[PDB]
């Protein structure tokens, strides 16, 4: 007896280009008569899990039609977005659906169709329908010209949502009526699967060319090859940092290339029997070369094929691997067919996959410079279009600038962020407004780019307060260097483009206790704009042979990814002893890893490299040459100004401007402290005032006395003399 | 003789009263499932409004979204130190929300056989997709996404993490679909299932402050009757100002600790007592602190014999001193703020062997009501 | 995988010969690439046939494989030059110019060679002001045994294979690897010291 398959295959009508066709989907006589739905009947089609379109059935020759294909032309295909080799369920209709008064003709590309075009053949064009809905489109329609051609679509029909994706509307000729538009795309209330395309895809220019043409000929043009006698090529290896664009553009490959689709999903074939999975992929190839062009897409490919020489490689992941080397390269030729495949990890996929007539091409989805970010934000942004008041170009070129490290996905991020920072805010002038009606402004970008990290640095938490230079007092001379390394090359970046010379890479902070040098640390983390990271001197460390120095290599990893970037060593000397003879092995094969990745093989572009330690004279040379540790940069005891500065800023809130205390007085009394001894001078007052009565008034000198008794000097002359006779090298 | 939640009965006009009451539950005797709300949970308001917003906009309010051009954010992780109520959250969630419900109990899913636990979520996620708007809870993510990097995470880890980030960014599409997550250790969650797309949001849940440990304890103690005794604001606000570093299930332990402390005095006073006049007194809830362990500090064994001041003999300007560094600055906290001062946060006690210098750091330790922990040199 | 087959198989009486389908050599490059130059023999003008032996000389580390995607490349990129001189060029009627296989080879990195994942942006000797003696010394070990392996076959010598570069931070030692990368025109691994 006849079985009805569970699952029907899309595929498209050789027969014509256009006529009373535009709805029929073409059935085995078989299962229409098993369904009783005989020719002419209304039936319903849908990809599984989702809703349906309406067709009109009609059986196909027994001989040439398999029982799995439905045969459906572009324009009912567009409808749902359904690609060739999609999986559909087929059902009767139960109820003839009403006929619409009106018919939105739109168009494609945007002209006055009815000016380029004859609308007396336009009408017989929308009349053969017979059904209409809202996405039906119609395609290369010749223009008056001849030598050109246009597209149309029916944008929407109503008559003067569930069991149907769209609602469905009978042409009753003569109550319809033509209301046309420019418009290219349907009533977004409608919710119609929105196509993809290339345009939709930023920063990939050259991957996209590499692409088409390795998808275009070996499906659409393979005489070509087989004149100059080379066989055509069979993969294509997309890889990258997760978030780049891989998946997007094998959705787009899968939308816009005119081939059989056939997708794997990860592990969406692994089963618990002893030879199904391998039956699986034999179904796919199979299936893919008897439709002829095809493309097979495999995600996560890491996944159904790892290395097979790795200790948690089995027997199982072997006769699957196996499975897809005979069948991409192996006695019997596959045809026609490109398997493109998507992975994180490209040093995980089995090396005999990726060789020549398996995957010849492997094309790295990188992360977005400044240009390829510019074309993500206005790719998006015009994604927008009405709702923006971000416009001119240079708001979405000052974002670009201002995202550092972004990915892809953290522009879309961005952008609804953005969007719900719009939201809220038109929330915070009137708790009913029509959420609607807002738009997004530039201050808007920047509220949400506040609570968007990169997703490089979601690894990183790093819980610090927010410290501004103004609180730093004094250390001008190393603002402006510091300035000079974090933001100028930035900022100046053409200039030093036009000159050929890079910024500096490394700073050395060396001085006394309490000076500064973690402060700026904190500074930079705040002002500096740009990715900061940090290790913790000896944090590194571990009792095991290789895991200290996976922690340099990965934290410089992390660096990469986020660049620009900033990696404060704290305390670095406990890194890098000065290899004069110590036994420390640990110690010395992290200064290793250290020094051959900051300046090594291969060579470290966006980070800058700060460290700070008390006894500089202990770190390798090595270290210290430039190109790793470039510029040696002195952080002493502050001056009277920088010593006035402190005391202005921690005295703001004693009510000193009354009486008793004279901050210029003190800042001289306090000659040889630490800035931290300044800090603590102000601390332990208002500790003593706080004593004498829980006031909140004022201070008095009184309190100062008494604490300027007592905190020691913490700095003495030899350290002084030690950090100058380090200093005195430089010159 | 069949057995059923609730009692069936039929309406016939007129014949059966229909009396009026003020009571806005369902009467106790019947044990009827009483519905979870966010007013049971303590603190966290603004995360509280944060789920709200990421499960009410993707789920009920999409064409905003599909207006704006932009993807709706599919995906909140809840993370932060065990007890502080992330399961409370996603039962809440679950509870309040019109939604179909879906969880992956960690565990729950997973099989010895090759493809179980991917084709377990694979239909997990295609019941999400069918009926809409859907919420796919996943307590503890970490215990079947690990970090697939890792060691000891081979290919069944591979596949499953796999599983996850292709049904939720892949070649098929989500529709009005959310994913909620609750964690303990978020970075043993794989970093690439973390990226915007998936898990988008990040919706710490860390310990609570003083506010929000009165806030919970006025929220558990009213869930009490009349048998209080402990001024609603005063007596729950001292008990919260003295539990430092409790979480919120230690809290509830507490509550239920008082509750025995205090019917074990009812037993101890006489067994035939009219318990339910027992009311629990804050000398019951002190009895019951006692005996209790914050969470952040099961492991901090200590021996502690109960020092205070007057044991020490003299040494009165280090005890000033003392009470200066850790009393003052959180019994005058305004005064220090408005000044802009911080309080010295450091001390060094020197001198020779045999002084007070031990003890006075047990004194601090059970007379500040602070926590304290202890190192030695060569430990 | 030889060892990953039961050795109970790999006993005369059921495997009796085993046969090692080794790496090509050059004379095996040379044939291989005569061949497949062979089928196409009119779109080809690459003919001199010293043409496919230096291109056979140049393919340090190709396996058989890559040359075939060698050829193809050739083919695409013969293609691209001629839809850059003229817009609708019939693309059945260019001809692969060696200048085509040339520029192939820029992008087929042997499938041996495959794993090996180093950015090493680009240093010439021309960089390395100085070092004119280790410059010598680098050729002698690099290109000279290649270049002159037949008179090393006459004389009956390796060339050494080894060699240690020692000096102060700062001058060009890991400069010298890169250039090497950059110019040696052999494949180059590195290994980072406790990497
Ligand atoms: N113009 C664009 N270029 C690149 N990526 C984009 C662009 N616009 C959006 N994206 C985002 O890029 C992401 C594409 O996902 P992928 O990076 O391919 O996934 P993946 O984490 O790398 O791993 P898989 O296996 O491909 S899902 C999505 O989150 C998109 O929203
Ligand atoms: N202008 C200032 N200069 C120096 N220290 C300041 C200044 N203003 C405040 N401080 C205090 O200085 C303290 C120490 O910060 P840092 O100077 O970074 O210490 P440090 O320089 O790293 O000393 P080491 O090497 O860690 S012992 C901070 O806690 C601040 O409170
Ligand atoms: N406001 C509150 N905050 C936290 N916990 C509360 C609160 N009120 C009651 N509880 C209790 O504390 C516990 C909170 O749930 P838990 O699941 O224990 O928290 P969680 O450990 O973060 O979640 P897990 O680890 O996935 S079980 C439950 O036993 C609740 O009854
Ligand atoms: N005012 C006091 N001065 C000194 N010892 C005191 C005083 N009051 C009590 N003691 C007792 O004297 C002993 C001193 O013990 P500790 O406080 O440990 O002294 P300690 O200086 O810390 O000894 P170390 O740490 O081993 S050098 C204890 O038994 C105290 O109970
Ligand atoms: N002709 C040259 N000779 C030496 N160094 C040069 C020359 N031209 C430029 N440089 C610079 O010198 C730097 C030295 O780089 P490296 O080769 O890494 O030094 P090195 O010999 O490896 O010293 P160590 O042992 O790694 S600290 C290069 O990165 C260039 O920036």
């Amino acid at each position: 007896k006849f079985k009805l398959p569970a699952e029907f295959i899309t595929r498209p009508h050789p027969s014509k280009d256009h006529g009373k066709e535009t709805c029929t989907a073409y059935i085995h006589p078989n299962v229409l008569s098993s369904l009783e739905i005989n020719p002419g009947s209304f039936c319903t089609v849908g990809k599984i899990g989702e809703n349906g379109i309406l067709v009109i059935a009609r059986a196909g020759d027994e001989e040439v039609h398999p029982v799995n294909v439905i045969t459906l032309s572009t324009t009912i295909r567009s409808v749902g977005n359904l690609i060739l080799g999609d999986r559909l369920e087929l059902k009767k209709a139960q109820v003839q659906p009403p006929y619409a008064t009106k018919v939105t003709v739109g168009s494609l590309q945007g002209y006055n169709i009815l000016e380029c075009m004859e609308e007396k053949v336009i009408q017989k064009l929308l009349d053969d329908s017979g059904v209409i809905m809202p996405g039906m489109i119609f395609q290369n329609l010749k223009t008056k010209a001849g030598d050109e051609s246009i597209d149309v679509v029916i944008t929407d029909a109503s008559d003067d949502n569930l069991f149907y994706l769209s609602p469905p509307f009978i042409f009753r000729k003569g109550s319809t009526h033509i209301t046309f538009s420019k418009e290219t795309q349907a009533n977004r209330k409608y919710n119609l699967p929105e196509p993809l395309s290339y345009a939709a895809v930023g920063g990939l220019d050259k991957e996209i060319e590499s692409l088409k043409s390795a998808i275009e000929i070996p499906l659409h043009q393979p005489t070509l090859f087989s004149s100059f006698g080379v066989s055509p090529p069979r993969g294509i290896l997309l890889h990258g940092p997760p978030g780049t664009g891989k998946t997007m553009l094998l959705r787009v490959v899968a939308n816009t290339s005119n081939a059989h689709v056939l997708t794997i999903n990860g592990p969406s074939i692994v089963s618990k029997y002893l030879g199904e999975t391998e039956a699986a992929l034999r179904d796919i190839f199979n299936e893919a070369r008897k439709y002829q062009p095809s493309i097979i897409f495999i995600d996560e490919i890491d996944s159904i094929a790892p290395n097979r020489a790795n200790d948690d490689s089995g027997e199982v992941e072997s006769r699957v691997v196996a499975t897809l080397l005979t069948l991409m390269d192996g006695m019997g030729a596959a045809g026609k067919v490109v398997v493109i495949a998507a992975t994180n990890r490209p040093n995980s996929v089995d090396p005999a996959l990726r060789r020549p007539g398996r995957f010849d091409q492997e094309v790295e989805i990188g992360i977005p410079d400044v240009d390829a970010r510019f074309d993500i934000l206005t790719k998006q942004f015009s994604r927008m279009s009405s709702d923006r008041h971000v416009l001119d170009s240079e708001a979405i070129k000052y974002i670009a600038s201002k995202t550092h490290g972004y990915v892809g996905a953290d522009l879309t991020a961005l952008c609804r962020e953005s969007v719900m920072k719009t939201i809220q805010r038109g929330l915070g002038t009137d708790a009913n407004i029509d959420k609607f009606s807002l738009k997004v402004t530039l201050k808007d970008v920047e509220s949400a780019m506040v609570d968007i990290r990169p997703s490089a640095m979601r690894e990183i938490f790093l819980e610090m307060p927010k410290v501004y230079w103004s609180d730093i007092g004094g250390q001008e001379e190393l603002k402006t260097k510091m300035k000079e390394m974090i933001q100028l090359p930035l900022e100046a970046s053409e200039t030093f483009a036009r000159l050929g010379i890079s910024a500096p890479k490394g700073v050395l902070l060396y001085g006394p206790p309490g000076c500064s040098k973690t402060l700026t640390a904190k500074a930079l983390a705040t002002e500096s704009g740009i990715n900061f990271l940090a290790v913790k001197g000896p944090e590194i460390f571990n009792k095991y042979v290789g895991e200290s120095e996976r922690a340099i290599r990965e934290i410089f990893r992390k660096a990469r990814s986020a660049a620009p970037s900033i990696i404060f060593f704290d305390e670095i000397d406990a890194l890098s002893p000065d290899r004069d003879g110590s036994s420390t092995s640990a110690a010395n094969h992290v200064l290793t890893s250290l020094l051959n990745e900051i300046d090594g093989v291969e060579e470290l572009k966006g980070v800058v490299i700060v460290a700070a330690t008390n006894r500089p004279d202990e770190i390798d040379a090595a270290l210290l040459r430039p190109g790793r540790l470039d510029r040696h940069i002195y952080v002493g005891p502050p001056d009277v100004n920088a010593r006035l500065e402190i005391l202005k800023k921690c005295t703001k809130k004693f009510n000193t401007e009354e009486s008793g205390v004279d901050l210029h007085e003190l800042a001289d009394r306090t000659e040889g402290y630490s800035g931290a001894e300044v800090v603590l001078l102000c601390q332990e007052a208002g500790l003593a005032a706080i004593m004498e009565d829980l006031d909140v008034a004022k201070v008095e000198l009184r309190h100062f006395e008494k604490a300027f008794k007592g905190i020691a000097r913490g700095i003495t002359p030899e350290m002084l003399s030690y950090y100058e006779e380090f200093a005195l090298r430089s010159g």
